[PDB]
């Protein structure tokens, strides 16, 4: 099973199932237009049991400079909302069947919370995480139809309701409350080709819908306006085989207002 | 070559593979005022000796727009502007020469006119059409340079003048009048490959330029509307997928480039070919 | 050979490999949001032995910035370019090339214009040395390729009720891109690429002290889909869509160019 195909399948299927363990460094620039430059170092380890089950942690690391006639704000490399996945390959591909993988991705509020950030207007700091617990079930198909590998994916992210000491952006008020960050549905599809024994290329489109954030001061449920979100991405990416070592570059053209203008990913999946 | 022919149908606008029925779900996202527009197209088409083609399209228009606080407007499954189309394929592809099709698109103002809709200060309602007739002549050429299939396409939209009971956005007033919607030009090109016996992919570009719109209130004079004209630009990525070689699944992303065009537009078309 | 893999390189690399004298004429449309810009680029070129290439480019610019101001066709910023290949590709190496472009301020400078403003400019109005490195390399069938450049702008001396006059320093600019290309058949190729221009801020000193212009800083992301189609033995047709990504690019840009190899 040549590395172009197997790198292509890993990337698409979300299921690092070439070896038995796997560690991966990723670096991701994103550009928001408030002008804003955001880099993101990801660190991600995964192990495999019975060719069929996968477990993994991911640790994100976040530098962030936002500019607001103009004044600058910063956040130096902090975590990160740490997330762990479990994944299960319920269907192995055949002529009649696709490859299929159900998964669940719990994510925890380890990063700096966006709530309580006062306004000395320009923020006194920038966040690194939305401040709540998420749980994201998800599905992904992949099937080779020589020489196009078609692939696709759905997921839904329930956030869990949490409470907070301070939720006033105003510089004089400790107004405590609690927050339901509303749910999201995430859809995406695309097609990939094994260009040669080592290289593979992919075109894909994904979209993300967030269903509006309710809030409750210590008061009644007053939902945050402007908080619901559509986020459209268009992606061109390879897949370049190096050694066990691999480089995976990707561009993400921001089709929506809420998605960043573009985003350059450079991932380095390494397999023991 | 099932995908060659599915590519051409799609590129040309000319069903080669007698009768054709086509159901077409489309989503489109505007955000400049946020808006989520769903369209459903029923289309039926006859084809005569791969030479003449008549067809009819019936759009159906769900719509939802959003204007500290902020109200929303909606618009339940109302049908849009129906249209009949005659296309004549005057060149056959050869070594020397392309695959040429010339066509007219007669488009009738069945949908809910935008004019009159009183702005309840946010609209009272959302339109489903432009309220005027229009005939749009067009050309489309398609030529292989194996395995690259080049294609092109150009059209002009002449809108006819029409009278309305009310052209005013005011709730408090009713001024009837006439309108000339500014005519529009539409150029676009692209390339397409057959990936296998069932599938094709496409990369394409397109532009729509529109002349400005004029009103005439009674009994005043013609007055053109500022910032009414537009240049809607689009980048397309697409595929053909022969499903039962009879059924064809046609997905297509469309990335808006210009503020005048929808942020994106996903499309699904299910040509059924008899 | 082949004629595509040739023309593939010559766009990616910016280097006339397979020719002595070369002349390229091209037309470019760009929409902003309202403005409409066309540019006619007349490029001449000589190349010595897949090793040195010299080239002259004259831009001629027609613009319509609808607030409604025009600027009838007029010469832009004429530029020339010494360019030198320093690695020819092997199984191991890439086709590397180093380049230096001087761009002289032959276009109408933007600094004079008084605020609908009187006229539209057709050039930044200062000189600029502009070095840069290219790579191309075939990993059958993928031709990977990439670019890097800095852009030093030179200082010069030179708003309506009043009329002040002094020195200006245009921001320096780093640029870089990457892309895969394909040889589709004997006559034609297809490309895909990305690039981001990063313009540093711009100081201005009245006849006074150096004041940064807030806003003059910029980031111009672009995404490009392209082709080379071989017409004659020596005429390529080079179409290229360039979808802008950030607010500082144009919404879009088509370019048709026609390099003839004489
Ligand atoms: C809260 C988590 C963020 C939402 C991500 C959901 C995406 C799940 O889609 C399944 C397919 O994913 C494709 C690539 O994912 C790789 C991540 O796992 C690394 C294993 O090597
Ligand atoms: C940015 O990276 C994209 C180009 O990749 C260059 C790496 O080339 C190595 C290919 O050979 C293995
Ligand atoms: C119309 C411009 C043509 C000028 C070409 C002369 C090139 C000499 O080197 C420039 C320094
Ligand atoms: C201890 C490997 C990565 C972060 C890159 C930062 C880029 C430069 N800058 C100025 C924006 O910080
Ligand atoms: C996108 C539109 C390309 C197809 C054009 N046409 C006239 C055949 O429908
Ligand atoms: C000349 C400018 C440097 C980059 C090279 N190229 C051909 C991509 O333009």
């Amino acid at each position: 099973p040549a590395q172009s195909v197997s790198n292509l399948y890993n990337e698409a299927s979300g299921f690092f199932g070439n070896g038995k363990f796997s560690f991966e460094t990723g670096i991701t620039y994103a550009r928001y237009d408030i002008k804003a430059d955001n880099w993101t170092l990801d660190l991600t380890g995964a192990y495999n049991l019975d060719n069929r089950w996968q477990f993994d942690v991911n640790v994100p690391v976040v530098y962030r400079e936002s500019t607001y006639s103009e004044e600058s704000v910063s956040r130096d490399p902090t975590i990160g909302d740490v997330n762990f996945g479990i994944a299960y390959k319920f269907l192995d591909e055949s002529a009649t069947m696709p490859d299929a993988v159900v998964s669940v991705r719990v994510k925890a509020p380890t990063g700096k919370e966006p709530f309580g950030i006062k306004l000395v207007y320009v923020p006194e700091s920038l966040p690194t995480g939305n401040g709540v617990w998420s749980i994201t079930p998800g599905l992904s198909m992949v099937k080779t139809f020589d020489p196009a590998v078609l692939f696709g994916s759905v997921s839904y992210t329930h956030n869990l309701e949490d409470s907070f000491d301070d939720i006033s952006s105003d510089v004089n008020q400790k107004v405590g409350g609690k927050v339901r960050l509303g749910d999201s549905f995430q859809f995406g599809v695309g097609v990939a080709f094994a260009l040669n024994e080592r290289m593979s290329m992919s075109f894909s489109v994904s979209d993300l819908i967030q269903r509006k954030s309710k809030l409750k001061p210590d008061g009644g449920w007053q939902s945050i306006v402007s908080s619901d979100a559509n986020a459209g991405y268009f992606n061109v990416g390879m897949t370049i085989a190096a050694s066990n070592l691999t480089i995976v570059p990707n561009l993400a053209i921001g089709m929506t207002d809420d998605a960043p203008d573009f985003t350059f990913s450079l991932k380095f999946p390494y397999y023991f």
